[PDB]
């Protein structure tokens, strides 16, 4: 005649440190983030390392593959979708913030994206744009057909009604990945206002 009693338990939970991307992008939610035209998705994996759920969309499958490779190397999970942003369908129920890193694209696409991202992201959401400007075309080519077709940030921020802007700066810097010969370039950084939904 004998008896024995015992039990066990455990708890797994923690968070990761973070920081602003632009100036105040630390106001970006830790939730689901949609990153468009990222090319390599380096910042996408960076966001994932912050504990963020990151979806990356690009026209380049190999660029998305680079994002996947980066994610694996960083030990984080990432989602990739191959699609042209012009044809890409953003679903309203699909609540994901909008981040553009160094996305060289025609303003006409933004006009098409505007309705997509507005309906896609819940009210009070935030839109992020950071990187060189198309005006960088003045370095080499003078434009896709013309520099005149290229949007300034003042145009972009004025053409985007869905949110109010907290920050917007035009920065002067030498063009990265250019020719041997020097060459200045304009960079655009601006961030929309997020109020708790």
């Amino acid at each position: 005649m004998w008896d024995e009693r015992f039990s066990q338990s455990e708890y797994v939970y923690g968070t990761e440190p973070n920081d602003f991307l632009v100036s105040v992008a630390n106001q970006i939610p830790q939730g689901k983030i949609l990153c468009l035209a990222e090319g390599e998705g380096r910042n996408a994996c960076f966001l994932a390392s912050l504990g963020y759920e990151v979806t990356a969309v690009d026209q380049s499958s190999v660029g998305l593959a680079k994002a996947k490779q980066l994610a694996q190397e960083k030990g984080v999970k990432i989602t990739t979708v191959q699609s042209n942003l012009a044809d890409f369908d953003i679903v309203a129920d699909a609540w994901e913030g909008i981040v553009s890193i160094f996305c060289h694209l025609p303003s006409s696409l933004r006009q098409q994206l505007y309705p997509k991202v507005y309906q896609g992201l819940k009210p009070g959401g935030v839109f992020i744009l950071e990187g060189f400007a198309p005006e960088q075309l003045q370095y080499n080519t003078g434009g896709p057909k013309d520099l005149d077709l290229l949007p300034k940030l003042e145009t972009l921020q004025s053409e985007l009604p869905s949110l109010n802007w907290l920050i917007a700066n035009n920065l002067e810097r030498n063009l990265d990945e250019g020719a041997y010969h020097q060459g200045k370039a304009a960079l655009i950084q601006l961030l929309g206002q997020k109020l708790e939904h």
